């Protein structure tokens, strides 16, 4: 096949996208060994749906798991009636997810399950796939006469040809796998054939991040999670947390071999040593640097220029509340709160009203990474620990380091019962989770 | 000193430059060795004169050297009674060059003799220096930021501490030295103490050329000859020939010696050999790579944003005449023409008309680059070598390969007489030059 290996594409037809995926324990061949993984679709990733504004979506999941499951649409700023965070599907069931995409919309999103207790040992074992929302700026010409290439990075640890099973410590820090995966593929080459390549990039990890660098060239970062920046910005590295996206245009500047990294990043995991008196937890310290593919460039690369605008960030009305979010730990009990409490199904935690704008303040006060993530509403981060943000896009997951507090901006869209969360998600089926309910 | 030698500025002072210099036989330090040159201002390069828009310039020249000499305010739109290309200064006497500095201008220039028949040995010896216009624009921070430098590229060759004289060989190719200098020194140092770098580039070489590359580095052009680009452009190396100006970002991207180099250039100087039969002429080929300077890095450089927008070109009239000029050559004889005849002073060659658009196409049919300079009045080049300029931005001298034709867009301003002419000083003074009149 293609040296660069992608997940097959589906797209919509004459304005729909009308799909049965089964979630389903498969036989594959994953990083040169034979494993079952649950996948969705027979594949690891699942496949990348690809879809344009206004069009309908139609997704029957057929769940052939032992276990109840559901999916999480991530991203989409659409109704928690369809995108419902407490709907279960019964083992042998069937669901129907169908709407329509909002015309205000583009980038990369993507799908993955979200029934609470549950979602960590089923995201870690494959259960995800893309979802790209095409835009009318794909087809300026500094953007139509780019190599598009989708990135899935995920990581996994297997076991007896299984994914390996979550410890108490795994419990505590979110599991992070030995075997760093590009679309599922280990360390694959991509052979670039144009000069300008544009990287649609998703942290579809249960915890591990990915500090990007491209030897020898900065990146372009063109879209954040859940729209295009209003103007190319260059960054030296790129940190993408768990159930982050990005865009990111690189522009190659010489011929030869170039590695695209994940470079050491300490998120505040723990370990346990015993020296004497003891036993105490102690920090893991950062990670090991990973190779994530080798970049081979074209002969004679010569880049497109850059866009000079992207797309206009939307004005947003003044704000009408102001709220406050903390995040505490308790790391040996691997119990994680916000504000205090833990998540309850049939408790509302905050209360907002449709087409207002909120501010809210979210607080790491633990010592690991958080990556807080708001269904259904999109917003716009302001600050994190003190310092400006250096773009306006839409974001739907904001990572915290320890002690930081964000400033997010966010415009309460559709009406309904919602969540918010930390994306380590064994935070979150360890309680770090809360309900806002708008009307 | 300064790691970084540059010459002396002179600034403006209430508005008004008033200044005596002499063009004077000096004893100098020159590479290492003591030499007598020809300077202005006891220097080499003579001083910068540093103004803004609607300033008053008030020159005295005194003429100290034995032979009449004048000079050329290069670039500036201002009346050719003032910048008169016929005006001469005999030995031992004086004149008052006064002008007031166009309104909207801005960039480098540079003054040097033009005495037909004598600039190419007056300006081979050293009588040359910069002229710096200076613009609102320079106080956006993207440029206020910059650490800004002058360089003026000139080679020299020594004899008996004098420069060299002229050869008949010389006289047909054009005069270049082994000494190639960076503002009179021999590959200085520069220490960049910021990340991003404003570079003033001025060739005032008579023949040499400049195929200038940064190691690791692209260049960022933001002027050209005469004028500010409408925006940054991209380029991996930048061609300066004789008489042409330019303004760079540098945006260091790493800690390190970087070199600026003179990277092999084919101007289609020309030999003599004999083989058996012979004499006959035969290609020099490219220039020798030349270091120009050393470049060091600062700890740990992050470079400001490029700005995103420099100064719009104007909207021009529509042009009311298309001019033919060809270029030929009778190298063995050395000399130059232009539609087939040599310069005249008596004889006018062209008449327009002031505040038209005309519409040159300039026609290189000899085998040489020929760099094509028109004294009074900017232009916009269209394309060279039926090739679109990938920018718009006033220029006073374009180079042509041979073969080639360059298409500008000339607006007539200053009503009198003036002229056109090779910047290859020595094609010139052997008869590459023609008269403009307009009225
Ligand atoms: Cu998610
Ligand atoms: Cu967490
Ligand atoms: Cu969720
Ligand atoms: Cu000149
Ligand atoms: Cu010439
Ligand atoms: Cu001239
Ligand atoms: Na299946
Ligand atoms: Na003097």
């Amino acid at each position: 096949g293609p040296s660069f290996p992608e997940p097959k594409v589906v797209r919509s037809q004459g304005g729909l996208l009308s799909l049965k995926l089964s979630a389903t324990p498969t036989p594959l061949a994953i990083a040169g060994q034979r494993a079952t993984l649950l996948t969705y679709g027979g594949s690891f990733p699942g496949p990348t749906l690809r879809v344009r504004p206004r069009d309908t979506v139609r997704l029957t999941l057929e769940n052939r798991l032992p276990e109840p499951t559901n999916l999480h649409w991530h991203g989409l700023p659409i109704s928690p009636k369809v995108d419902d965070p407490f709907l279960e599907i019964p083992p042998g069931e069937s669901w129907t997810y169908e709407f329509t995409v909002p015309k205000e919309l583009a980038g990369t999103f993507w799908y993955h399950p979200h029934l609470h207790g549950r979602v960590a040992p089923q995201l870690f074992a494959g259960l995800l796939g893309a979802l790209v929302v095409e835009s009318s700026l794909d087809a300026i010409p500094e953007l139509r006469e780019a190599e598009e290439h989708l990135l899935v990075l995920k990581d996994l640890a297997l076991q007896g040809g299984r994914p390996a099973p979550h410890t108490p410590m795994d419990w505590m820090n979110g599991k992070e796998g030995d075997l760093v995966l590009v679309n599922g593929a280990l360390r694959p080459t991509l052979v670039a054939q144009k000069a300008t390549l544009r990287l649609r990039l998703l942290n579809a990890s249960n915890a591990r991040y990915y500090r990007l660098a491209l030897q020898d060239h900065p990146l372009y970062l063109i879209a954040a999670d859940g729209g295009f920046l209003e103007e190319p910005l260059e960054v030296s590295e790129l940190l993408l947390a768990p159930g982050e996206r990005a865009e990111v245009l690189v522009r190659l500047r010489k011929e030869g071999r170039f590695l695209l990294q994940a470079l050491p990043y300490d998120r505040g995991a723990m370990g346990m040593m015993d020296m004497g008196g003891m036993a105490h937890a102690m920090p893991q310290g950062p990670s090991r640097p990973e190779t994530l593919l080798y970049l081979i460039a074209p002969k004679n690369p010569k880049p497109l220029p850059l866009p000079k605008a992207l797309s206009p960030f939307p004005t947003l009305p003044a704000p009408v509340v102001t709220r406050r979010l903390v995040l505490t730990e308790d790391m040996m009990a691997a119990r994680f709160f916000i504000n205090g409490q833990v998540f309850d199904h049939r408790r509302v935690d905050l209360k907002g009203q449709a087409q207002t704008v909120e501010v809210w303040e979210v607080e790491n006060q633990g010592d690991m990474d958080h990556p807080f993530h708001l269904h259904v509403h999109p917003f716009q981060v302001l600050s994190v620990g003190g310092r400006p943000f250096p773009y306006r896009a839409w974001k739907d997951v904001v990572n915290l380091k320890a002690g930081e507090v964000a400033r997010l901006l966010v415009p309460l869209r559709e009406k309904g019962r919602t969540v918010f969360h930390c994306h380590i998600v064994e935070h979150e089926d360890r309680g770090m989770m809360g309900v806002l309910e708008v009307g």
